[PDB]
């Protein structure tokens, strides 16, 4: 008799599921579709980012008409104390021409963001790439060879906006250094023009989390868009809308 109740459960919830998909389809068409036509957007993802969050945001960017400028995974060593010294050395030795590392802020996030920003972004006033294809390949390959980043060969293009998708870390315990370095990294990318959207799950909005740190700084809160609920439907939509805000 238990096959009857499983049948009613499927009947009741299949109606609810179809209703939810219809709502979401309508939202995509009215909010996201066609809003980023021919705009190159690059996606960065931290090591602890949920793959569903990254795949969902990447799908919505494609639905908006954005050009897939590449997906770059920032491995654990990218934001760890252990890897700070070698990361600063790599970005210094492969620094593209026309890029200058900060002489007052010597943290790995600022330097890595200044170097990667020049390698991956377009001049927001002229549209020209900030670095040559050879300079971009050098930095990306040296970073990848040393285990700092992961990406697929020949899929990276210079973009107008970077969407960094983070995890669900509140910046407590040993996650503190990474959370702070991520915020300085995001501000450095934004300081190279163009535009940055940082998206994470709710715990990143803690005062010690990456988004909490960004929002607490008046300059960063005005310059870097932050989405604290990227695992929610409207959080994904707000991320895509924020890309168009950063472009304006
Ligand atoms: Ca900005």
């Amino acid at each position: 008799a238990e096959l009857v109740e499983a049948e009613t459960l499927a009947e009741v919830n299949a109606v609810q599921a179809d209703q939810a998909d219809s709502i979401i389809d309508h939202i995509v068409e009215d909010v996201v579709a066609g809003t980023l036509t021919d705009r190159p957007v690059l996606v960065m993802r931290t090591a602890d980012a949920e793959e569903s969050d990254v795949a969902d945001v990447s799908w919505l960017l494609q639905q908006a008409g954005a050009i897939n400028a590449g997906s770059i995974t920032l491995e654990e060593n990218f934001f760890s104390q252990d890897g700070a010294d070698q990361l600063k050395s790599i970005v210094a030795n492969t620094l593209p021409a026309g890029a200058q590392l900060s002489e007052t802020q010597l943290d790995p996030g600022t330097h890595a963001g200044e170097a990667l920003g020049a390698a991956l972004l377009l001049n927001p006033e002229t549209g020209e790439p900030l670095a040559s294809t050879a300079e971009r390949g050098l930095l990306l390959n040296v970073l990848r060879d040393n285990g700092y980043i992961s990406y697929e060969d020949g899929t990276i293009l210079p973009g107008q906006v970077i969407v960094m998708i983070t995890g669900d870390s509140d910046g407590s315990g040993d996650g503190a250094f990474a959370a702070e370095t991520q915020s300085l990294f995001a501000r450095a990318l934004d300081a190279q023009g163009s535009g940055v959207v940082v998206a994470g799950r709710i715990h990143t909005a803690a005062d010690t989390g990456v988004i909490g740190r960004l929002r607490a700084n008046p300059d960063a809160a005005e310059n870097v868009s932050t989405i604290d609920s990227v695992n929610r439907t409207w959080g994904k939509m707000a991320t895509v809308l924020s890309v168009r805000e950063e472009l304006a």
